């Protein structure tokens, strides 16, 4: 059945003031189907507010629009962002114990987003793994899509991860 409305929504910050719900609606509509549209108003002046949102019918939808970025809408670049679950780009990886590697992480978080850093934590004394680890994206839309998934599997671990700083 269908996904949770939440997770198939688009912030959409950076708004021209000019952009209309049927502005927003034309451009977005280029990656998925839209099952709502909406520019933030003003409730007396109907000024933008300068923001709004989208909700596509599937998460792959998200997923397009999201890596179609940079959005020019109305002629201004906008900030396209997931509903919540701060905007980061470093997650910490906890649970990998001290027989996982810097490619075991690499081969399963490099289908999120493009990683700049992996730092395997080792201890300050001993250099012993301490089974926990940080991984850097070029961009926090990884990272969103990480910390919303229920589970992570990397190399046989089931995984804690969470935004970092
Ligand atoms: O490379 C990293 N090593 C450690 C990190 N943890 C943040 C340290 C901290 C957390 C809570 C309170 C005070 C300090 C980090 O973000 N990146």
């Amino acid at each position: 059945p269908k996904e949770p409305e939440q997770l198939r929504k688009l912030f959409i910050g950076g708004l021209s003031f000019e952009t209309t719900d049927e502005s927003l609606r034309s451009h977005f509509e280029q990656w998925g189907t839209l099952t709502d549209c909406v520019v933030m108003r003003d409730p007396n002046t109907k000024r933008s507010r300068g923001f709004g949102f989208v909700t596509y019918a599937t998460v792959e939808e998200v997923d397009a629009a999201m890596n179609a970025r940079p959005h020019k809408v109305d002629g201004r670049v906008v900030e396209p962002k997931r509903a919540v679950s701060l905007t980061v780009k470093k997650i910490f990886v906890g649970g990998i114990k001290e027989d996982t590697e810097e490619h075991h992480l690499r081969d399963y978080f490099e289908q999120y987003g493009k990683i700049e850093v992996i730092e395997i934590m080792t201890d300050r004394g001993s250099g012993k793994k301490r089974g926990f680890a940080f991984v850097t994206f070029d961009d926090h839309d990884s990272v969103d899509k990480i910390v919303i998934q229920k589970y992570h599997t990397v190399n046989g671990h089931n995984c804690e991860v969470r935004k970092a700083l």
